[PDB]
């Protein structure tokens, strides 16, 4: 169980590590390849470690959503954006899965969501979706 806190680590060592916006991004992407083949095995759990990886995931996302350059890029952009597809999936899969996975994260993620509608119009559609799907829907 502890090999996935182990490649989530070395991702995060390695994001870390660097400050070229697209090794950043080729990284975030990788990140994203690995969170989405992780929700590909959710029906029979991954040993119990379930809860720890989708807390690590969520706040990973969380931190690099809060962190960003005043000036945003085209390169800046997708991968803001592909941050919050990850995040927006993620809380479908751990809604669908776990009904009260999010009971004890929701606060810190529309927290964070809500600056975010101050911003470009298309992430600010995909935080409306996702406000709209973890609140209305």
């Amino acid at each position: 169980p502890d090999s996935y806190q182990k490649i989530l680590l070395a991702i995060c060592e390695q994001a870390a590590e660097t400050n070229n916006v697209y090794k950043k991004h080729r990284i975030l992407k990788i990140y994203h390849l690995f969170v989405s083949l992780l929700l590909k095995d959710i029906k029979s759990g991954l040993g119990g470690a379930w809860a720890f990886v989708l807390r690590d995931v969520i706040y990973t996302l969380i931190h690099y959503i809060n962190q960003r350059p005043s000036c945003i890029m085209d390169v800046s952009l997708r991968s803001f954006s592909l941050c919050c597809d990850l995040l927006s999936q993620v809380c479908q899969t751990a809604v669908t899965y776990c009904k009260d996975a999010l009971e004890n994260h929701l606060h810190v993620i529309v927290g964070t969501l809500i600056p975010l509608v101050y911003e470009q119009v298309e992430v600010q559609k995909q935080v409306l979706d996702l406000l709209k799907y973890l609140v209305i829907d």
